[PDB]
């Protein structure tokens, strides 16, 4: 369900659009896809909201382009979505890489069609240790991380499984969310990759106005918290909301607390 | 610089790369090659830019494969050009044809090396007339061209530098213009007449975020003045420079004001 939005350089871009009243865009994480916010979009469609699931290029249901995945080319991508849907007073909610291409696409294209941020979990204002921030992965754990997707990545998507979530969740849920990974494009996956290793939004936190709640584990392995502590003393005016019990994947650790405070920000 | 760049599909690609300092990379009309732009490159030189002129796959001094005529291609191919020779802030000149090529390469491959665009009597947004498009050759004219190419290329180009020129230039300037099209692979001119008559980049002006300027000669018999309005109109911030005096080559027509124009916005958007 849900149409394909062409790009700007023609790429098929699916989205699921269900429910009915004012637009919740949510955008996956690395190297998943939208299906995985299928507990929170119940969850809206029930309570009387508009839930709207892109696949990235090179991710579940759409096209997968040899080139595209630095967060200028995603963030555009974005932008049509927006465009042909005409969405007004979105919440945005971006997790992990999907923040990084929620604040891009701000930075690039504008907040007026956002009313409120949520970011999850997510990888900004950078995935990878810099000057004055020495918290997550170093760009050489990302190129170990890049050579191993290179040599097996369903071992590569195993291990990443085994430091996502803070809970040991039942087996069959744990399969469901690694087989969203394994249908990445092999070539989407390593390109994204080179991207979370590079970009860098430190410069555009402070000129971010949209009303922002984060979001985040505190035993996040994957976005140290010192991430989401980073995003809250950079944004002017946002809310930082703290998941004592999750790692990355808060959504499973914490699913009701992750959802209620979702729908309670939505409306708010 | 020197030599050929590598497509995609492995077509090597010529490339006149000259100069040091700012990249204003420069992309010819059909069936010419980027030897048409030797009185302006003259200026850019002089003025201490660095000149590089592409010769399409299928023209100039490229190889010229069977295939990939289409603007996709051709875009892509200029993105090589580009990415090979690691430039960025290029000013991204199309001239027709040239002018199509040079925004689809912009939309398939964003903007982030180029600082701005010219668009010199360009083929676009469309070449041909179309449901509400009633500007240009329609289709039908087109396909004679094609025709005429199949039989005798070389009469047919004289024909198409007869409706080239507002002005008659001198018999050695016109020989020499003439022998820059006979050039031309027979079978790049066929296909890219086919992308000619069948390219529609409608759609894709509004997507265009950069710094343009538009050059149109107002007596062009190939890209009618009307091209120019559309493209004015709908790519945002554009510039519209009106030769008043050209035809489709104004690079001849009114040579000097070309250049000089040329040259003042290379120096400044």
């Amino acid at each position: 369900m849900g149409t394909f939005i062409q790009a700007v350089d023609g790429t098929k871009i699916y989205v699921e659009d269900i429910g009915s009243g004012q637009p919740v865009v949510m955008l996956h994480g690395w190297p998943a896809n939208n299906n995985m916010f299928e507990y929170q979009k119940n969850r809206l469609l029930e309570e009387g909201y508009r839930y709207i699931g892109v696949d990235y290029r090179g991710y579940g249901k759409s096209d997968a382009p040899a080139t595209g995945y630095d967060y200028t080319t995603m963030a555009s991508d974005i932008n049509e979505v927006i465009q042909q849907l005409k969405l007004t007073n979105v919440t945005l909610l971006g997790f992990s890489m999907g923040g990084g291409i929620a604040l891009k696409y701000l930075l690039n294209h504008g907040e007026s069609n956002v009313s409120k941020l949520i970011l999850a979990g997510a990888a900004a204002p950078v995935f990878t240790q810099r000057d004055g921030y020495p918290y997550g992965m170093t760009k050489d754990e990302v190129d170990a991380l890049i050579e191993d997707t290179k040599q097996d990545r369903p071992s590569m998507l195993k291990g990443f499984g085994e430091i996502f979530f803070a809970k040991e969740h039942p087996e069959p849920l744990q399969q469901w969310f690694h087989n969203l990974s394994v249908d990445a494009s092999s070539h989407g996956t390593i390109q994204s990759a080179i991207a979370l290793r590079d970009e860098d939004l430190r410069d555009g936190l402070p000129k971010i106005t949209v009303d922002t709640l984060i979001m985040h584990g505190k035993k996040d392995q994957v976005c140290p918290f010192e991430f989401a502590e980073v995003m809250h003393e950079n944004i002017a005016g946002s809310r930082l909301e703290v998941f004592e019990e999750s790692g990355h994947g808060m959504f499973l650790d914490e699913r009701e607390k992750f959802t209620e405070t979702l729908v309670s920000y939505v409306k708010s």
